[PDB]
RNA sequence: UUUUUUUUUUUUUUUUUUUUUUUUUUCUCCUCUUUUUUUUUUUU
């Protein structure tokens, strides 16, 4: 379990998609919360081109 | 000078069967009178 408390906004999101990419070789399922809804598409976004289905 | 968030119309389909109209009651029951019985025959 990790706590991280840091300044950038996508430098936190490094391990958020070491995390999804890890879920696709262990086949599992993973949620991601984001409260607003701006904010909630654009990781939907830069991770559909990126792979996979979202 | 009044921002931000609160998902939606149950899932399923590629199961066998070798009979035949109907159907089941009603009891014994005093017949009145000119008769033997006439008769061939011919014209259809």
């Amino acid at each position: 379990s990790v706590f991280v408390a840091a300044h950038t906004s996508a430098g936190k999101t490094v391990v958020a998609e070491y995390a999804i990419a890890l879920a696709q070789k262990h086949m599992t399922r993973t949620i991601y919360t984001s409260p607003i809804k701006a904010l909630s598409n654009q990781k939907f976004r830069d991770f559909r081109n990126t792979f996979g289905d979202v």
